[PDB]
């Protein structure tokens, strides 16, 4: 019956300073961890998650059904052609349990000109009025600067694990031009729960959101008490523990090109559980126009034959797939 999946706890402090040395005994770490079941917990992360977890749930609890329909993407306001990415993602009682708020770079705003230009997956966030959510922008954007802070320095992780020098990944992910996103998960507690809401997995496992790879370089996800994840292996699914205090990471697609699948991007899905809690991924995503040339650690030359992808095609390509795959979140 299902097993468990390793998940070392790494302690990540040691990133954000100058011992070089220390770096690389969690580089090490990483390494490992991506080569076995590719995730790992960052502790030591120094991110108020009780903060995060509250402010959400405050969030969440409060938003009314007009001011979703307010901040709905187009999916589900077809008055917001504009919104594909950012916005209110809503629930569907008796059908789809789920919802969720998600937000970009704050930085994108009318005078960025790649919202100027119109490029895909660019677009200026939305929020509730800021007198009926006192504090929720604020809060969220500063959270998208933290959490942005703690995964350059996993970035960094990355690279020494690599084999490269630190910035190898970090010097694509900047605050001007990430196209990272944060994604304010609710799960509910329902009673009864409808089971149009459940999928069933081909082993039978009740599902909310069948197998998939990420779309991303990396993941860092929080993610309340419940335990719900589980990652493929070749001896099947194996149950990751929750750890409410820790940052969940896994590599996502991109990783997985360019290094010739040696970081590969874990398959991962959600079981069905009747509990209210939350899952808040930051999305680390790269620029629009950034290029990492791939290559193969396990190659005495490091050649790969894989092609060089911009990264702003890959993501818009992967997002629009994972809906058709996974269903319209
Ligand atoms: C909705 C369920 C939930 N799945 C997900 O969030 C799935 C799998 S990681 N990911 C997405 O849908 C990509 C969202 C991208 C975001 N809108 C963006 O524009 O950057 C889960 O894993 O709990
Ligand atoms: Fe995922």
């Amino acid at each position: 019956s299902v097993s468990k999946a390793n998940v070392p706890k790494i302690d990540v402090s040691p990133l954000f300073g100058d011992d070089q040395a220390a770096k690389m005994r969690v580089a090490q770490q990483i390494d490992a961890a991506s080569r076995d079941t590719g995730f790992f917990y960052a502790v030591n992360h120094g991110i108020n998650v009780q903060r995060l977890s509250q402010k959400t749930k405050e969030f969440h609890m409060s938003i009314t059904p007009e001011e979703k329909w307010d901040l709905a993407i187009r999916a589900y306001n077809k008055e917001h052609q504009d919104q594909v990415r950012a916005g209110y993602y809503l629930s569907i009682p008796g059908k789809k349990a789920v919802e969720s708020f998600c937000y970009l770079n704050p930085n994108f705003t009318p005078d960025h000109p790649r919202i100027q230009a119109k490029t895909p997956t660019h677009e200026v966030n939305v929020w509730p009025d800021e007198t009926k959510h006192p504090g929720f922008q604020d809060f969220a954007e500063q959270y998208y600067w933290d959490v942005f802070g703690l995964s350059s320095a996993l970035l960094k992780g990355y690279a020494l694990a690599l084999g490269k020098e630190e910035n190898f990944f970090a010097r694509h992910f900047k605050p001007d031009d990430t196209l990272a996103s944060v994604v304010l998960i609710r799960y509910p507690y329902l009673d009864p729960y409808p089971e149009a809401a459940i999928k069933t997995a081909a082993d039978g496992t009740k599902l909310s959101f069948e197998w998939h790879e990420d779309v991303s370089l990396i993941t860092v996800l929080y993610q309340s008490n419940v335990q719900n994840l589980q990652v493929e292996t070749a001896a099947g699914y194996q149950d990751i523990e929750a750890d409410d205090t820790g940052y969940l990471i896994n590599c996502g697609s991109y990783m997985a090109h360019l290094t010739n699948n040696y970081y590969k991007a874990p398959i991962h899905r959600v079981k069905w559980v009747n509990a209210e809690r939350q899952s808040l991924p930051f999305f680390v995503n790269l620029g629009y126009d950034s290029v990492i040339d791939p290559f193969d650690p396990r190659e005495p030359n490091g050649k790969s034959d894989r092609e060089p992808l911009s990264y702003g095609d890959y993501l818009q390509n992967g997002l629009v797939s994972l809906i058709n795959k996974n269903g319209q979140t």
